[PDB]
């Protein structure tokens, strides 16, 4: 149908916007602490601590599969990255400190993406 197509073009454009957003959020992690999943070979007990792991590569895979339907779903995953890190790592670690900085610096990027998605529909 012509309706299914028009939906597919909206999803494609949402995907293109969320790709730019992702690139901006990941520039706020210059040390690449959150680039890849936590290694289960190097942290064998990780899944006893964190039930829903997340990272930027895993978000990227989902994005390119057009698996995000709206900005809320994308933000959920971003927030997992941050919140997992702040539980698993103690306050006085380079990891916890990096998540805090990502959270604070990402809030500005997310604040404008919420308006661009409402705006462009």
């Amino acid at each position: 149908s012509m309706e299914q197509v028009a939906m597919e073009l909206r999803l494609t454009e949402l995907t293109r916007l969320l790709r730019s957003v992702l690139d901006q959020l990941q520039d706020k992690d210059p040390a690449r602490i959150f680039a890849q999943p936590v290694s289960l070979k190097e942290v064998p007990d990780y899944l006893d601590h964190i039930k829903h792991p997340m990272d930027f590569a895993t978000m990227r895979k989902r994005l390119e599969a057009q698996g995000y339907k709206n900005l809320h779903e994308f933000e959920e995953d971003f927030d997992l990255i941050i919140d997992n890190c702040m539980k698993y790592n103690a306050r006085d670690t380079v990891f916890y400190r990096a998540a805090v900085r990502l959270r604070d610096q990402g809030g500005v990027v997310l604040r404008q993406a919420r308006r661009e998605v409402d705006s462009i529909g």
